[PDB]
């Protein structure tokens, strides 16, 4: 039996789908795992790892992050509020990266993906840090289709958490670039009702959300710094079997609460 798992199973049954959770206490090595190795659509959440890959490239291409990109109107797609606002100005690669992370800007994500050689390029970066699960296959907006059983544009809660740790706390990025990634995550604007809602207000959080919407499909991943303790890294993903099934932020927050509670 798995008593630790029963509250999660209860939660996803009330929800009407599947919830996937993985949390790592980087001090103790303790973990909390629920459907941790099943695939879930990435939706917008891929944009965190996208920003990381751009940061890694900027270590080896001098002035890359400072480079202005003067994109045209044909680079724009729905829900690109920052990219639209800066259309007549242009944006640096840094600014695009922060827009992708902190506002989930779609156009900014597509412009950066192009710089890396498209979804296959981001996938190759993820492989280079030892992540064999992550895959990005399509661009915005098609990557959000979230069709049950389609492996395209998916990862697992465990692989996400493991890769997040490597990039934010490990050595996969050089220190200045690691700190930039952490700062982008900390300044995220879209995650207030997800993992941030599960966390004491005095603990620092950096996160990135995803919301495909269809098939009850949404997610959040985070690094959490509890006051006086090593950081906790975690990922919460949801999906559901019917196209009209509605995602729930509350369910992502409740799952996060159970992970933090289950840790030692
Ligand atoms: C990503 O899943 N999305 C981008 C945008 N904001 O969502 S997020 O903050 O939950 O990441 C709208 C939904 C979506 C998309 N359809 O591109």
């Amino acid at each position: 039996t798995n008593l630790v798992a029963e509250p999660f199973a209860k939660l996803e049954q009330d929800f009407g789908g599947s919830i996937g959770v993985y949390a790592m206490d980087t001090g103790s090595g303790a973990t909390v795992s629920y459907r941790a190795e099943e695939r879930f659509p990435l939706c917008s959440s891929f944009k965190g790892f996208l920003a990381a890959a751009v940061l890694a490239r900027s270590q080896q291409q001098a002035g890359l992050l400072d480079t202005p990109i003067r994109y045209g109107k044909n680079a724009l797609v729905p829900w690109s509020p920052i990219s639209e606002k800066y259309l007549t100005t242009g944006m640096t690669v840094a600014e695009l990266s922060a827009a992708a992370v902190q506002y989930s800007d779609n156009a900014a994500a597509n412009l950066l993906l192009k710089e890396l050689g498209g979804p296959a390029g981001l996938t190759a970066f993820m492989r280079s840090i030892g992540d064999t699960t992550f895959r990005l296959d399509r661009w915005e907006l098609e990557l959000n289709s979230a069709i049950p059983g389609d492996a395209r544009d998916t990862s697992s809660p465990r692989a996400v958490t493991e890769s997040l740790q490597k990039l934010t706390l490990g050595s996969a990025l050089a220190a200045p670039q690691r700190q930039q990634f952490v700062d982008w995550l900390k300044g995220n604007t879209t995650g207030n009702h997800r993992i941030r809602a599960a966390v004491p207000a005095d603990w620092a959080v950096g996160d990135k959300t995803g919301t495909c919407g269809v098939y009850g499909t949404a997610n959040d991943y985070a690094v959490v710094w509890p006051t006086g303790r090593a950081p906790i890294v975690l990922a919460v993903y949801t999906r559901a079997p019917n196209k009209d099934d509605k995602h729930s932020e509350a369910v992502i927050a409740a799952a996060a609460r159970l992970a933090l509670e289950g840790l030692g």
